[PDB]
């Protein structure tokens, strides 16, 4: 039905608009500053990382607007550029190390109240060995603390991932069983992400920063959240894992009060 008709997920979900592509996501530094992506006011929440970090913007914006909060949002994100100093290239063939040097320099300039970070743990320029990944994050943490000693640093952990595009997993369930799946499910759910979330829950707080489990916010004993309504416009992920607007909104409804007291 409606789920089977979504065959081009990036066009259907307006994926560029979702991440603020061409404005704050995957842009040159002079464009980022001119477009107002780096705020200098009080109560500034400064997002850094790859497209998983960009996907947080919608839910945080919605939480602030719904609460009538005076908090503001900065964003320096780029596809295939985690907030880790790894010698790889982003989607525009730029140096991931150069991009992270520029992010640290802007954090130093504006002294934000909060730095909010995440990445795609299985992505091209991620770090696959969990212990070496903690060591790489420790280098970023030390640079942020030196640049802006009063900033709170918050790592929002990995979101749930699926074995194909989530809309295709739901279409597959309907074709096999001719029944709508449950709201929370393990059908088509990737088993590795829970292991990353558990490792970070145990080890990140000892590094002198805050950890928020996105996985525990979106998952329960029945599995992980597929949707907040009937049809493709209400599912939680664009592809295997990048949050839709409804997915991002649900996450921040759950975790926003851990960021804004």
């Amino acid at each position: 039905g409606e789920y089977a008709s979504v065959t081009d997920v990036y066009n259907y979900y307006k994926y560029g608009e979702l991440l603020r592509g061409g404005i704050c996501h995957s842009v040159q530094l002079t464009a980022a500053i001119s477009n107002g992506c780096i705020k200098n006011g009080k109560h500034n929440i400064f997002i850094i990382g790859d497209s998983y970090a960009a996907a947080l913007f919608n839910g945080l914006s919605h939480y602030i607007d719904n609460k009538g909060s005076d908090y503001i949002i900065s964003q320096m994100t780029d596809g295939n550029a985690p907030p880790l100093f790894v010698d790889g290239k982003d989607d525009l063939q730029r140096s991931v190390i150069t991009l992270n040097n520029n992010r640290i320099n802007e954090i130093k300039r504006v002294q934000p109240e909060v730095v909010l970070l995440t990445w795609s743990v299985r992505g091209t320029n991620g770090v696959h060995d969990k212990k070496l990944a903690i060591d790489a994050l420790s280098l970023t943490i030390k640079k942020i603390k030196e640049a802006s000693p009063d900033s709170r640093i918050i790592f929002i952990g990995p979101v749930p991932e699926w074995n194909a595009n989530l809309v295709k997993i739901i279409s597959n369930y309907l074709s096999e069983f001719k029944k709508t799946p449950p709201l929370y499910m393990t059908y088509g759910l990737n088993s590795e992400i829970s292991e990353w979330d558990s490792y970070f829950s145990n080890n990140v707080p000892k590094m002198g920063i805050e950890y928020i489990s996105a996985y525990k916010a979106l998952c329960n004993e029945s599995g992980c959240l597929t949707r907040v309504g009937n049809g493709p416009d209400f599912i939680t992920a664009v592809d295997w894992g990048h949050l839709t607007k409804p997915g991002s909104d649900f996450l921040f409804n759950k975790i926003g009060n851990k960021i804004i007291k």
